[PDB]
């Protein structure tokens, strides 16, 4: 699988059927039909203790993994129950400013989108989490093009490393509150992974506000490559899933 036109969303369903099911993510969030929620808890981030440990090419994106052994890095609160462990980020970006995104708000496309991805402790690890319809909760950040985002730079000056398929590089120390916006106001959902296996296993919590990233940082992201090394060069851009149907669904907002 991959996002081509051989291989991309639209095929992903002969695999995956589940691509077809009734809680696929991304979705378009609709501003104006989504219901504010008063008894929605404020949302609880915790990164003080966060500990990177690697950055890794897999081909799809890049991931910085974080040391998820202990209760260090914790989401809660907002729609959960209980506490999830971060276990890692990463992002997904388009060829173009114009695209990028995977949700969507009132149909725009923002230029990318990181993804911070939690497991629900009450699982005992990832693995057996994402079998449950409860297991994750992916907190979505859209990132438009505009002032720099000082504290996306190590990553970004880190990617050279990590041109190709398969390559990673150590990655200590990062700090992922360097990535958050100022505002906590979100929309939530019931939906799945982005990505095969597509597994209705995540609490969607996606922020209001976005975080701005300058045009150079951004195109040093469309410098990856999908391939390996020593293989053709296809520009690692466009890594996003539309827009799945809604279904049964209702999207909650934390804020009026
Ligand atoms: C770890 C992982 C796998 C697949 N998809 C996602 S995503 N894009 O839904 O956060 N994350
Ligand atoms: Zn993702």
């Amino acid at each position: 699988w991959g996002y081509g036109k051989h291989n991309g969303p639209e095929h992903w369903h002969k695999d995956f059927p589940i691509a077809k099911g009734e809680r696929q993510s991304p979705v378009d969030i609709d501003t104006h039909t989504a219901k504010y929620d008063p008894s929605l808890k404020p949302l609880s981030v915790s990164y003080d203790q966060a500990t990177s440990l690697r950055i890794l090419n897999n081909g799809h994106a890049f991931n910085v993994e974080f040391d998820d052994s202990q209760d260090k890095a914790v989401l809660k609160g907002g729609p959960l129950d209980g506490t999830y462990r971060l276990i890692q980020f990463h992002f997904h970006w388009g060829s173009l400013d114009g695209q990028g995104s995977e949700h969507t708000v009132d149909k725009k496309k923002y230029a990318a989108e990181l993804h911070l991805v939690h497991w629900n402790t009450k699982y005992g690890d990832f693995g057996k989490a994402v079998q449950q319809p409860d297991g994750l909760a992916v907190l979505g950040i859209f990132l438009k093009v505009g002032s720099a985002k000082p504290g996306l730079q190590k990553v970004v000056d880190v990617l050279d490393s990590i041109k190709t398929k398969g390559k990673s590089a150590d990655f200590t120390n990062f700090d992922p509150r360097g990535l958050l916006p100022e505002s906590l106001d979100y929309w939530t959902y019931p939906g799945s992974l982005t990505t095969p296996p597509l597994l209705e296993c995540v609490t969607w919590i996606v922020l209001k506000e976005p975080i701005s990233v300058s045009s150079e940082q951004v195109l040093k992201f469309r410098k990856l490559n999908f391939n390996g090394e020593g293989e053709p060069e296809e520009l690692m851009v466009d890594n996003w899933r539309p827009a799945q149907p809604l279904k049964n669904r209702q999207i909650k907002a934390s804020f009026k």
